[PDB]
């Protein structure tokens, strides 16, 4: 009857949010972005890309940790993978570049479930929770992960970003706000039994 | 790297869609519904509702089998728990009741897996992947798992119902056609690793 999995949330006022050095696109346009995607697809195929949900509560309310790039879009913290280069291996070390410290102490990611794939058919936007119709050669494929973390850390911001905790009510149906992976992140998380630390 | 729950599919040609007496709701309409659950909310509290998710394939597509009740409303098979019933156990009665066999054969329900859950917080149409803020006594907590199916099996679908294969493109973004729990199953399902046998 207990069929779901048991995660440890704990108090966002338990992590400390400080800073590092800017950390830049490697795109700088959306243009640039789809013609570096074919000019990979060519060479080495779909990108495989990987992405990790933190989340924190505050007074037993759940949040999600996102990064926002300025006052532009909304991010989870992931990136692409090299070729051959194992999934969890690889969310580790971009979570690393990202937030790990400037004073080089080691992060302690623990990840151990998957919350869902998205397809992205075409060099186009419009990405799928699913394989469309007709799509032999999707040309990136992006895993979510649930990340759980420690009672406590420190995590290093680059400056031009902000990490900002999202409570699930405003994430809800704002595909607009957020686009349509974050904005599913209620329906994926609902699974869980959290604990309220 | 292989987080991923794995499950087996089978060819929709591989199971058979009997019938038997119609089945009838226990609510003559949406007014009469919302009236039976202030009445018993007020006598046992919350209402506890069990959904079940059975997946099949055709030429390697996901299906999900939904309930039609006539050519109004789509529906999961599931139900109400009784006070004190255990939620699986529940859920295997209420596929029992609704799709097992007119000639008394056992049929084999595999139930391992919670796919979301969901709450109303008022006597209104209104539902959540969540608690809203400021609710203490939700009035319904909805459970969905996942049904794994045998190789093949006859289903009695209740004449007043048909048994109908929906593919996930056609219920993806598809509120308004399926309401917000259904059209969220693609995004639900994304984590598992189909098999298709
Ligand atoms: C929309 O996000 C993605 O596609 C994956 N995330 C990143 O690339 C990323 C970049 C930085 C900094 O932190 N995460
Ligand atoms: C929208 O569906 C529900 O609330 C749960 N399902 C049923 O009550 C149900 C009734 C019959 C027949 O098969 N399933
Ligand atoms: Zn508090
Ligand atoms: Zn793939
Ligand atoms: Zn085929
Ligand atoms: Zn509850």
């Amino acid at each position: 009857s207990m069929l779901e999995r048991t995660i440890n949330l704990y108090p966002l006022t338990n992590y400390t949010f400080g800073t590092k050095e800017p950390l830049y696109e490697k795109d700088s346009s959306v243009a640039a972005r789809f013609q570096r995607m074919r000019e990979e697809f060519d060479k080495i195929g779909m990108r495989r890309t990987v992405e990790g949900v933190l989340i924190v509560h505050e007074h037993r309310l759940p949040h999600v940790l996102l990064l926002q790039l300025g006052t532009t879009f909304f991010k989870l913290p992931g990136g692409e993978l090299n070729p051959g280069e194992d999934e969890v291996e690889g969310l580790k070390r971009l979570m690393t570049e990202i937030l790990g410290r400037q004073d080089g102490v080691l992060q302690d990611w623990v990840i151990d479930d998957c919350i869902g794939n998205w397809w992205r058919p075409n060099f186009e936007p419009p990405q799928y929770p699913y394989i469309p119709a007709h799509i032999t050669k999707p040309k990136e494929h992006k895993k979510l992960f649930l990340v759980q973390l420690q009672e406590k850390a420190l995590f290093a911001v680059p400056k031009n970003y902000k990490l900002v905790a999202a409570p699930l009510f405003e994430l809800y149906d704002n595909a607009p706000g957020y686009g349509p992976i974050i904005s599913s992140l209620p329906q994926l998380l609902s699974r869980f039994n959290f604990i309220y630390n």
